[PDB]
């Protein structure tokens, strides 16, 4: 459907190559994103990062491994993610 923009800012890599995911809105592509980022692991659920201001470009997904109690919480940290250049 649409390219939307994914940088794991959390990683604290020094990796400036952000990668590009599919999605039809931001609030999928945001959930898409950190599918892969956080990996298959990732089902929690993701939320906005930003509330002051409209402007896109973080995002926030967050993951807590329920059932087997094995961990106190999977994951959890923000992300960038904005809707690729558009017409």
């Amino acid at each position: 459907m649409n390219t939307y923009l994914i940088d794991p800012r959390k990683n604290n890599d020094n990796s400036g190559e952000r990668f590009t995911v599919d999605a039809v809105d931001i609030t999928a592509a945001a959930k898409s994103a950190a599918q892969q980022i956080l990996g298959e692991e990732f089902e929690g659920l993701v939320y906005r990062e930003t509330g002051e201001s409209n402007g896109s470009g973080m995002f926030q997904a967050y993951h807590h491994l329920h059932g087997t109690n094995r961990t106190e919480t999977t994951v959890g940290y923000p992300f960038h993610v904005m809707e690729l250049e558009h017409h």
